């Protein structure tokens, strides 16, 4: 056939098996040419059909496009001229071969298609494509054999066919220029993201992403510098696609009632997974093509007769094997994890949509925490199962295929070797469940220290008054003792679990080799049959060592997925009872509607019938719990129907009993996403009397409101909530108790200006439900609700004339009273820090994946423990009155320097046994060539395994002492680190606490300490063991080939530059990731608090729009660091591959002296470089991130300090004896940059003198008390007490002798007794004596547990007056000579105030009392009165002396009666 076609042979082994293997000619230009030619003409319709489907506008012709187009035009000229010569040469009566002129014809036709495709390539978004990029690269490789064939023939003094060669030479020359130009990608200015613009070669090598990383290396990143993620991954598009199949599956699920979500995703995403399933096989096949190539290459160096060319081909094929394997692998991770974010984006938005539509009956079971738990953890769990769908089938594929290779290779002895691998899993199982048992048991102890520390932080000042800090310092330290005892057992578990994982590849190598050489047979070992095996086990572990992990994960996902089904599959609210009419004569009407909360429960509203005209003012009243708040719920549609219907017209405005507020500004909340109209905006503020309050607020209307309005008083929240309703200008207004929390005068103002017959809402229908009675005469009609039914209705005069139950209840509760509340503080805290980032999937980097598995559970448990609280903050505006190398060095300083320098020695001395084992094993394999069959002595040639076993156990003992010893260092470091914080922040000045909101201190003492002893300890063991493994293997490569160490330098510099750029960018994206994720959780928690409000204004669509862009703002960055993470392996395995691919050439070209065994180790473990060298940078990323916790620890542990608690000049034990107080020109300031609040007070307090202090607010009255106890240190002047200066005495030598009754009663969680006597210095009868004196004996005895009764947080289980009375018992307990009162009766009823006051003159007559009170009559009994204004004393005299003088005290007394 082809013999006559070429007048030459097809191919023969004679041409092959030669020292210079020359590929037969005719086979070249007839077979290999048919590969790219056949590649084009078959798939050519597929591309043009695909392009013709999507026709667009043509793009501008860049000079680059003209360049690659005309170059192909030259190729046609190339085809033209060469076709001409063969026809002319045929005139010489020579029968030219058919291939000579048929080859151009094929080229002639095919290049026109290239012109056609290139010309048509303009319209597509992608200026290049795989169908072209692969064609050029395939043509070069498939034309390379022709290239080397032509050159060698012509070099041997042959120029007969020179014309064909040179034209072909330049023909090959132009093809490569096409590729180097086609691979280049031009920006068409169409899309911000180069993802749709980058050429195919850039799409794999990720050269397009260099823009971000290069930009990141210059200046800190920002949200706008990260592009929005394409058009496909738009959350709205994702939601619509998923929900279509979701509802269909739900409908079929309903039919089964006479579980689906995992099926639903497959029905929708089967296209995406296929692109990875077909690709994952290509990966696995090329993982095993290397060890097969090892056997060929190792055998090459065994004997000398091998042709030189086989070595180079093996080396080159080794190179391309990795590149194909590398490209698909990263094209797999990037595609698979793109699904990982894709799936979560669907459910996270989908659950939000279902949230606004669920029936409240379903919500009656879930709290606020449970609903957000779906996205906090349950949605997050759906990534990990999704992050490995292909791994469930891949893992079983590798293990069985690996067995087949080794079983065919090594023999039926590895069953024990793979057998011991199987038996590893039971150890991993038992240790894992033991670890889980103790860590969850550690949480209960962990949260206790957190809760205990919340209450001390809130009331640090109160502790400073009495100096209880040593008691709490030992209390927390004692609690920390139970922390480490559980922790050490946990850490001792982790060193064992990493032991079995790390040791097993060595152990199996010992067992597998020992058995084969020692079975009763003539068994020989050599390099080729040994070194291929060890590579297989390196491949084998990862699919097998992770096998228990996904099984746990699948069960872990099983509980999570079911919770989603019960939520999403839950029913929706039934709005059929609510009828919306546009022509109904009334605003609203009842039609015998009976409503019940639960279908099995009784009806809360029974057969009630009303009818309200449009624009009327109607009042609905009734006893508490009669169903008043329930009737309004019927209007909202949240109330279930039994029978009847309701007709409502127009938009409705609603205000709940408990005000719901959003996060933002006051202007934003009232605006509610509408349009700002200033004239209405000013009118509504005046009408709702918000003007006096915004003036009080420092930021005015633009002031940021705290979460749930903690920055705002409860009474105000009702006013803004009502003000929000007024701005909307709706039709129906429902006013569920809008005036109870406001003042009577303000209630008069809001009614007249908004609600009354002169209000802004005169023309609108208004339904008010109120508890007050004075506004009813101004109401058009009054309805009374009784027992869920209406009793009487009519006008105020008619109901009064009827003498009904309203008249009976008219005389009773004429007024209802109710004071106001004050709150003017801000909360600054952040708890969004994580420890799992940078790793989306376990298979990303599997060297030691046991570490990352614990991180997922560690992060899940801490985010599940959402229970956290504070106590209070009275009126502080911001802080005002008037209410790299060295850090790790320090870290390792905490670790015992003795231990740290030997555990590192153990790791390095672990490696020498590792490297010796491989070294000496190579010498063992030399036995095969030097010994004939049955020539080895059975004893002295089998003693080798004894050495291997000894070094095998050396691999264990060396690292057993390493990991186990590191456990002690880690727990010891955590102890000394934790002591440093408690020894300082407790000792830290309160001025530091003044400028620092408690939120930072809470998270720093909790979040940072949590990771430093849990996450960081596991990551360090990871980092050294990989680095030393790398150093061990290259230091072995260098001794085998000394030339290698020279070529390391170019590889070293490129590597360190790459890792520098990534850590300079990947570090920032994590912080940006955290700051955008928390609003999503915050937003959901924000809206779920106010669902009944949302359907009232029908703004459902706006929130979906609002959430749709917020989640996009988040997921646009998580996708942006996945590519950066993928950016490594492509640009770093090309470093890993060259350091192993180059090795092959040096061994090949040094074959004249190396042996067969020598090339084994230098190349065997060299295949472990790629998958482990990249593991190094991944750890380096986390270390540079998680160390910021230690950064933040160092900042707080170096803060300032007060004077020592105890000084050398201790006071006499009886001191104070008289309680005399002397002030001399005393000046202080809150901060050095702030002005002097106190301005030189000089006063003398006689013994046994009662002094009351009066003055305006913030006149230093509270400051002076702080000065007495030395909270604010002396800026100038001094205080002398009983002839002794307090400056020279320590704080703990003076604070025990003085007593204060604080205005704010902060109490300590625990028993009653510890709240009174934490030091246990007094007996129970003395405590009982104090309680009866404080008049608490009846109440405390009434408690079931008596003096041991538990105290809730901030004393939430006790009333305000009791807490004043309880702290009064503290003063009676101490019996200090000096007593100070500072607004102790602000929130005390007059009865208890008299009781509190009575306890003063009787039990404190023999003590000096300083009283500060806004209540003047409480000071009339004081012997002396101090008037403090603007930091100075103005008047000094007795109350009767000051009353006669017309001064500020007389004026204040005039104001107070």
């Amino acid at each position: 056939m082809l013999e006559k076609f070429c007048n030459s042979t097809f191919w023969n082994s004679s041409f092959l098996d030669s020292p210079e293997a020359d590929l037969p000619l005719c086979f070249e230009q007839t077979v290999l040419v048919w590969i790219p030619l056949g590649y084009l003409w078959l798939l050519a319709p597929w591309q043009l059909l695909h392009v013709y489907k999507s026709r667009t506008k043509r793009s501008s012709t860049t000079k680059l496009y003209l360049a690659k187009q005309v170059f192909v035009g030259f190729l046609l000229i190339l085809a033209a001229i060469e076709l001409a010569l063969v026809l002319t040469e045929d005139s010489g009566q020579a029968t030219v071969p058919a291939v000579r002129y048929t080859n151009p014809s094929l080229y002639l036709g095919t290049w026109l298609l290239v012109l056609l495709i290139q010309y048509s390539r303009q319209w597509c978004v992608q200026k290049n494509s795989w169908f072209l990029s692969l064609f050029w690269i395939l043509s070069i490789l498939c034309g390379t054999f022709q290239f080397q064939t032509l050159i060698r023939t012509l070099l041997q003094g042959d120029n007969s066919n020179l014309a064909y060669s040179c034209l072909f030479f330049i023909s090959y020359g132009f093809q490569i220029l096409i590729l180097i130009f086609s691979a280049f990608s031009e920006n068409n200015e169409s899309s911000n993201n180069p993802s749709s613009i980058a050429s195919f070669l850039s799409s794999i090598t990720y050269s397009w992403y260099d823009s971000i990383i290069l930009k990141g290396y210059k200046r800190p990143l920002t949200l706008e510098d990260v592009w929005e993620v394409d058009e496909e991954m738009k959350t709205k598009t994702l939601v619509s696609k998923f929900e279509t199949h979701m509802k269909r599956e739900l409908q079929k699920a309903r039919r089964a009632l006479q579980s689906w979500l995992m099926k639903a995703l497959f029905k929708t995403f089967y296209m995406v997974l296929l692109k990875s399933f077909l690709l994952k096989l290509v990966n696995d096949i090329f993982t095993f093509v290397s060890p097969q190539l090892l056997k060929l290459l190792i055998s090459f160096a065994s004997d000398r007769d091998t042709y030189l060319w086989i070595g180079y081909l093996c080396a080159i094929l080794l190179f391309t094997a990795a590149l194909i394997q590398s490209f698909c692998l990263q094209c797999y991770f990037q595609l698979c994890f793109k699904l990982g974010v894709k799936v979560r984006t669907a459910i996270m938005a989908s659950v939000y949509k279902k949230a606004l539509t669920l029936s409240n009956l379903a919500r009656k079971e879930y709290t606020v925490g449970e609903t957000v738990n779906l996205m906090s953890v349950d949605a997050q769990k759906l990534m990990d199962v999704t992050n490995f769908m292909h791994m469930l089938w891949s893992s079983v594929l590798q293990i069985v295929l690996s067995i087949f290779f080794l079983w065919r290779e090594l023999g039926p002895s590895v069953l024990a070797g793979v057998g011991v691998m199987v038996l590893v899993i039971p150890i991993n199982a038992i240790l894992s469940t033991k670890s889980k048992t103790i860590q969850v048991k550690n949480m209960k102890n962990k949260d206790k220290r957190l809760k205990i520390m919340n209450e001390i932080l809130s009331g640090i000042k109160i502790l400073k008054y009495f100096a209880w800090e040593p008691s709490f310092r030992d209390q927390v330290q004692n609690l920390r003792k139970k922390e480490l005892k559980n922790l050490l057992a946990f850490s001792q578990l982790q060193c064992v679990v990493i032991f079995v994982f790390q040791l097993t590849p060595v152990l199996v190598s010992v067992v597998t080799f020992s058995v084969y050489v020692l079975v009763d047979s003539n068994n020989i070992l050599d390099a080729q049959k040994a070194f291929t095996s060890i590579t297989l086990f390196n491949i084998l572990r990862f699919p097998l060592s992770m096998l228990p992990m996904m099984i746990s994960s699948m069960l872990q996902a099983s509980v999570s997925t079911e919770r989603l089904e019960k939520y999403l599959g839950g029913d929706d609210l039934d709005t059929s009872a609510i009828r919306h009419d546009c022509n109904f004569d009334k605003a609203m009407q009842f039609s015998e509607a009976s409503f019940t909360w639960e279908h099995d429960s009784e009806a809360t509203v029974r057969d009630v019938n009303l009818d309200i005209m449009a624009g009327q003012l109607v009042a609905v009243i009734g006893p508490v719990g009669s169903g008043k708040s329930s009737l309004i719920s019927a209007m909202l549609g949240e109330m279930e129907n039994v029978h009847g219907h309701i007709t409502i017209k127009g938009t409705t405005a609603y205000v709940p009993q408990q005000s719901w507020i959003q996060n933002g500004t006051i202007k934003d909340n009232i605006l509610f996403g509408t349009e700002f109209n200033e004239k209405r905006y000013q009118q509504v503020l005046e009408a709702c009397a918000l003007l006096p309050d915004l003036e009080m607020l420092p930021g005015g209307d633009l002031a940021e409101i705290g979460e749930k309005g903690i920055n705002l008083s409860g009474g105000q929240k009702q006013r803004i909530s009502l003000a929000r309703a007024t701005y909307q200008n709706l039709d129906i207004y429902l006013l569920d108790d809008p005036l109870s929390a406001v003042d009577a005068h303000v209630g008069k103002h809001i009614f007249n200006k908004v609600l009354g017959p002169n209000g802004l809402l005169k023309g609108k229908t208004r339904l008010l439900v109120t508890h007050s009675m004075h506004f009813l005469p101004q109401v058009d009609e009054i309805v009374v609700l009784g027992n869920g039914t209406i009793v009487e209705k009519g006008s105020y005069s008619a109901l009064l004339a009827k003498k009904g139950e309203f008249a009976k209840n008219l005389k009773t509760f004429l007024r209802h009273t109710g004071p106001e509340e004050e709150a003017t503080v801000h909360d600054g805290s952040e708890e969004e820090d994580d420890d799992y980032g940078l790793i989306s999937s376990v298979e990303e980097i599997p060297e030691d994946a046991a570490s990352i598995t614990m991180r997922r559970e560690n992060s899940f448990r801490r985010t599940l423990s959402r229970s956290s609280r504070s106590n209070g903050r009275h009126l502080k505006s911001l802080r005002n009155s008037l209410k790299k190398f060295s850090i790790y060095l320090e870290y390792l300083q905490a670790i015992g320097l003795f231990s740290i320098f030997f555990i590192i020695l153990a790791f390095v001395m672990n490696s020498v046994a590792f490297i010796g084992s491989n070294l000496w094993l190579s010498a063992w394999t030399s036995d095969s060539k030097i010994f004939n069959s049955t020539d080895y002595p059975a004893s002295q040639r089998d003693m080798r395994v004894g050495v291997y076993g000894a070094l095998g156990l050396a691999q264990g003992i060396f690292v057993f002492i390493a990991h186990f010893w590191s456990a002690f260092g880690f727990v010891h470091a955590s102890n000394i680190l934790h002591k440093q914080l408690l020894n300082n922040i407790l000792r830290a000045p309160m001025r530091f606490f003044d400028t620092t909101p408690t939120g930072r201190i809470v998270n720093r003492f909790a979040g940072d300490i949590s990771t430093v002893d849990d996450t960081l300890p596991q990551s360090l063991r990871s980092w050294i063991t990989c680095f030393l493994g790398i150093i061990s293997t290259l230091v072995m490569i260098c001794m085998a080939t000394p030339v290698f160490t020279i070529i390391v330098i170019p590889l070293g510099i490129i590597y360190v530059s790459v890792q520098m750029f990534y850590v300079s960018t990947s570090r920032q994206l994590r912080r940006l990731d955290s700051v955008t994720r928390s609003p999503i959780y915050s937003h959901f928690s924000e809206t779920v608090s106010g669902l009944p409000v949302i359907r009232a204004f029908e703004h459902q669509q706006r929130f979906l729009k609002h959430n749709e862009v917020r989640i996009d703002t988040n997921q646009k960055c998580v996708f942006s660091w996945i590519t950066s993470n993928r950016w490594l392996a492509i640009r770093l395995e090309l470093v890993g591959n060259l350091t192993v691919f180059f090795s092959a050439l040096m061994m090949v070209i040094y074959r004249d002296t190396l042996s067969g065994d020598t090339v084994g180790f230098v190349l065997s473990n060299a295949l472990n470089i790629t998958q482990t060298l990249n593991w190094l940078v991944r750890m380096t990323s986390e270390i540079e991130t998680n160390i910021v916790a230690v950064e933040r620890i160092t900042e707080y542990t170096k803060v300032e300090n007060e004077a020592p608690w105890v000084t050398d000049k201790r006071p006499p034990p009886d001191w104070p004896s008289k309680g005399k107080i002397q002030f001399n020109n005393y000046q202080v300031r809150y901060r050095p940059e702030l002005d002097l609040v106190l301005r030189g007070i000089t006063c003398d307090i006689g013994s046994m003198e009662k002094i009351g202090v009066v003055g305006r607010t913030g006149a230093g009255k509270s400051s002076l008390t702080n000065c007495l106890f030395r909270i604010l240190e002396a800026a100038g002047g001094q205080i002398i007490i009983d002839g002794v200066d307090i400056a020279s005495i320590g704080l703990h030598d003076l604070r025990e002798k003085l007593t204060i009754i604080p205005q704010d009663p902060i109490l300590f969680s625990g028993s009653l007794r510890m709240n009174l006597d934490p030091f246990n210095n007094y007996s129970d009868e003395e405590i009982w004596k104090a309680l009866e004196l404080a008049h608490l004996k009846s109440f405390v005895a009434s408690l079931q547990l008596g003096l041991s009764h538990e105290v809730t947080e901030a004393g939430g289980n006790l009333s305000i007056g009791q807490r004043q009375l309880l702290c009064l018992g503290r003063a009676l307990l101490r019996k200090s000579k000096i007593l100070v009162l500072d607004e102790a009766t602000a929130a005390v009823d007059l009865e208890t105030d008299n009781l509190i006051q009575t306890t003063i003159q009787n039990e404190f007559a023999h003590c000096t009392v300083i009283t500060i009170a806004h209540r003047l009559h409480t000071i009339m009994d004081s012997d002396k009165v101090m008037v403090l204004d603007n930091g100075k004393i103005i008047e000094c005299g007795s109350p009767e002396e000051l009353l006669q003088i017309p001064g500020p005290f007389y004026f204040m007394a005039k104001e107070a009666g």
